[PDB]
C-alpha cells in the first residue's frame, strides 16, 4: 500500500525521485536541493537503499545514503512508509549528516541529526 | 590509503565484511551479530551503500544500510574512514535503528542512535 | 523578543508551562502528557534548564531535562526560541530519551532521539 | 552504588565536577575543557541536571544541561551511572550540541549528536 517508488518532496522543499524497488528490496533515486534564493538553481545527488522486506509489511522500514555530489559529505536517512489517516502516503524519516573532518581529533563534532517528512509530488 | 574493502569488527563484538568499492562509490557487504544465544550462533544480513568519491579523499565519508534479516527494522550508519594516530585504520560511526511501528502516532519512539568504532580483523 | 517564560504547546499534544528566567539563565517548569487513557487524564513531571545568555541574543538557545515522574527514564531537550517568519514565537527542539537498562551490555539500545516544535498556548 | 558526585573525565579529556545531589535528584556541577594544544588552558561552564529517582535504582538515567560560557551554545547530556563489571562507576552519556543560527531557515543544521563516557578521576 505504501511504495518508496515516484516523486516525493519534503518540509524543507527538497525532491527526490526514487526507481523501482526490486524482489531484494533495493532501490537508487535522486536528491535534489536548492542553495538557495529564488536564484537560481539546483544539484542533484545520487541516493541508493533498501527496503526491508520481512513480513511484506504494507508500511515498511527503509533506509538510503545519499552521496553528496557537491561536497565530502555524505547523509543516511531512515524511516518508515506510512499510510496517514486515509490515503495519502508520508516518509517520516531521521537522517544524519556525516561532515568530513582532517583530524580524527575532530570526529567528535562531524555528525549532524535532524528529522524530514516527505509527501508525495 | 583508508579503504573501506575488507573485514571489520566492532565494539560490541559485531563483524562485517565489505566487498570492492566500484568507480561510483558503491559497496556491498554482509553484517554479523551474535548474542542471542545458540551453542553458536549469529545472524547475516545483507549491506549496501556509497563511499563519498569527492576530491579522492584518503579519509572518505560513507554511508551504508542494514536490511536486517530478522526483523522488519532498518539500521544505516554514516561516518568517516580515518587513519588513526597510531596508523591503523578505523571507522568512527554513527547509527540510526529505525523499529517497525503500526500506527503514525507511535512513530516519535521509532529511533534509536548510537555509535560504533570498527577495526580491521 | 523570544522568551521561553509561559505555556506551550507541541506537535504531539503534549503542554509545558515554564517559569521565569533567572539572570543566570536558569529556569523549572513543569511537562504534561497524555495519551495513555483515563477518561481524563494526565501526569505531570517537573523540569530543570537553561537558556545561555551569552550576547543577550534575541533568539536565545537552551536545554533542560525532564525528570519522568512514572518511569526511570530521562529525557533531555535543547533548541532554540526563534521568532518565526509570520512573526510568531517557536521552540524548535531535539530531545535524547534515555531509557534505564539493568546490564550495561544493553547501553547500545537505551537512547532514543527525536524532534519537537512548540508554539504558545 | 553509581552516585553522580565527585569528579569525572572523558574519552576526549574533558573534565567535570557534580555537587551533592538533593532529595528531588536535582545537582550542579562544572564542565571543563581544552582549546586546545598542551598550550595552553581552559574554560569552565556551569551544568545543571537531575537524576531520575524512581525505584532509588543504584543505576539511575540522568540528564543535565551545559550552559556553555565561550559560546552562544547550549549542549545536553543524557545517560546512565554504571557499576561495571566490578566496583568501578562509568557514566555512558549522549549528548546534543545546540548551534545558534540567526535564521530560522537554518535551524536543520544546528543540532549535532555524539556519545561521552566518563570514569571518575
Ligand atoms: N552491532 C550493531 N551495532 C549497531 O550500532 C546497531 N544498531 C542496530 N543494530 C541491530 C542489532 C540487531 O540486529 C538489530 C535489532 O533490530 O539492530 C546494531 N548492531
Ligand atoms: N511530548 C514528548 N515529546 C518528546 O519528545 C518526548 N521524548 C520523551 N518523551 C516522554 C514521553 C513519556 O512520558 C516518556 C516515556 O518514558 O518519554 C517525550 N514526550
Ligand atoms: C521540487 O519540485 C518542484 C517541481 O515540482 C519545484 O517547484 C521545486 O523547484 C523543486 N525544488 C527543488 C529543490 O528543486
Ligand atoms: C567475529 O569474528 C571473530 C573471528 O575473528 C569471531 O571470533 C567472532 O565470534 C565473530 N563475531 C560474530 C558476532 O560473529
Ligand atoms: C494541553 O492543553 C490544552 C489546553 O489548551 C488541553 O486541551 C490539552 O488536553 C492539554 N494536553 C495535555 C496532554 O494535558
Ligand atoms: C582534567 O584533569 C586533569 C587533572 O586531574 C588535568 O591533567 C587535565 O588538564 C584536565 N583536562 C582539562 C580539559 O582541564
Amino acid at each position: 500500500k505504501c511504495s518508496l517508488t515516484g516523486k516525493w518532496t519534503n518540509d524543507l522543499g527538497s525532491n527526490m525521485t526514487i526507481g523501482a524497488v526490486n524482489s531484494r528490496g533495493e532501490f537508487t533515486g535522486t536528491y535534489t536541493t536548492a542553495v538557495t534564493a529564488t536564484s537560481n538553481e539546483i544539484k542533484e545527488s545520487p541516493l541508493h537503499g533498501t527496503e526491508n522486506t520481512i513480513n511484506k509489511r504494507t508500511q515498511p522500514t527503509f533506509g538510503f545514503t545519499v552521496n553528496w555530489k557537491f561536497s565530502e559529505s555524505t547523509t543516511v536517512f531512515t524511516g518508515q512508509c506510512f499510510i496517514d489517516r486515509n490515503g495519502k502516503e508520508v516518509l517520516k524519516t531521521m537522517w544524519l549528516l556525516r561532515s568530513s573532518v582532517n583530524d580524527i581529533g575532530d570526529d567528535w563534532k562531524a555528525t549532524r541529526v535532524g528529522i524530514n517528512i516527505f509527501t508525495r509530488l
